């Protein structure tokens, strides 16, 4: 079981002002840190914001949190259940901001809701350095959903703030998990007038706004004002990087699917099977230059905290070895790779995909 301990900084809140938190679990002996990044979509405006309050308050409050939650996957603690990091620290972020973990805006007479997901990661770190993250040698900052496109949006920035801190010897790593969308076309289209049609790029354009959000600097200066939502797209953050980050995404994600207006039930046809086959290509080609990655052929979504994350294969290599192999080329390795990417085309053309 990991531990909560909400925030002694109290100007640092989750959605609607209450303070935000981490879960932690300590490791004595190790010399490892795992700080994980919840996902669960985002809300942009006033609207769909106060929608989400009503039926997904916890992804907004930390009121009703429990005092404790149970690591699973990589956040386990037993070998068996995670041959990769068992005996590293474990914290657990929960996501509250509602803004892809890139705000900066707290709540006030002009803010109904705070936008805070970027300094919430800087005030974990800092409470986390008195507990032993001082004495670190690897911090990986890995996330799931809209976790994951938060490792890729504040990996260097935690980097940053260590080195200015003091801590030049703490090497920080990134691992995103579902979280490394496509800005495509849709399979059929939907106008943004509100919350159902308006895709991703809108959407997250007019989020920044709302969040004051805030993206890295690199990427920022290439893409510069009213453009910096690119930086929200994988393929075109990934590269202005400079910590090492590991890739781990599904050719077929569902909530790719559901931002492009694809619903798979039942006989496909041909202009649909086009389309899919195409957006696995896509996807395949974004990953060729991503030396640290998987991506297995399969319809699923997210992966790296469910308890079965040990199951599937990519080339015969399970993700744990593949984590382990980067882990080593960190210090190409006979038989243990790190860049594992499939090739066939549909669906569950890997028979380890997750049933
Ligand atoms: C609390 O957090 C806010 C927002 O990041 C920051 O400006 C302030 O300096 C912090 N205060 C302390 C005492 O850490
Ligand atoms: O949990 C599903 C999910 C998807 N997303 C998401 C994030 C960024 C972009 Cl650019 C598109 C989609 N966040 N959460």
């Amino acid at each position: 079981d990991l531990r909560l301990h909400l925030l002694l900084n109290t100007s640092v809140t989750c959605n609607d002002g209450s303070p935000a938190g981490y879960y932690l679990k300590e490791s004595r002996g190790s010399r490892r840190w795992l700080l994980f990044l919840e996902g669960g979509w985002y809300c942009f405006n006033r609207e769909n914001c106060d929608s989400r309050y009503d039926t997904m308050r916890r992804l907004m409050s930390s009121r009703d949190w429990p005092r404790t939650r149970t690591g699973t996957g990589i956040l386990s603690s037993q070998p068996e259940e995670n041959p990769y990091w068992w005996n590293a620290n474990m914290v657990f972020i929960p996501y509250c901001s509602s803004d892809v973990w890139s705000g900066a805006s707290s709540k006030s007479e002009k803010n109904e809701y705070a936008f805070m997901g970027a300094l919430i990661i800087q005030e974990v770190v800092r409470e986390l350095l008195g507990r032993g993250l001082s004495g670190a040698k690897v911090l990986l900052l890995a996330g799931s959903s809209a976790g994951g496109t938060g490792v890729l949006l504040n990996v260097d920035r935690v980097a940053e703030q260590l080195e200015k801190l003091g801590y030049p010897a703490i090497q920080v790593r990134g691992l995103a998990d579902s979280g490394w969308f496509l800005d495509n076309k849709q399979y059929r289209h939907t106008d943004c007038v509100d919350t159902i049609t308006c895709a991703p790029t809108e959407a997250i354009r007019r989020g920044i706004r709302y969040w004051n959000g805030v993206v890295p600097e690199r990427c920022r200066r290439q893409f510069q004002e009213g453009e910096e939502w690119n930086c929200f797209f994988g393929y075109k953050v990934y590269p202005t990087l400079r910590s090492p980050v590991f890739v781990v995404q599904w050719l077929f994600d569902e909530a790719q699917l559901t931002v492009d207006n694809v619903h798979l039930t039942g006989p496909v046809q041909e202009g649909l099977r086009l389309y899919i086959q195409n957006l696995g290509r896509e996807l395949r080609h974004t990953l060729k230059d991503v030396p640290a990655s998987f991506a297995p052929a399969c319809l699923s979504h997210e992966i790296i905290i469910r308890s079965h994350w040990t199951d599937v294969q990519v080339k015969g290599t399970s993700l744990p070895r593949a984590l382990h192999c980067w882990d080593r080329s960190l210090h190409p390795l006979k038989g243990c790779p790190v860049h594992l990417v499939d090739s066939c085309p549909w669906p569950h053309c890997n028979p380890s995909c997750p049933t």
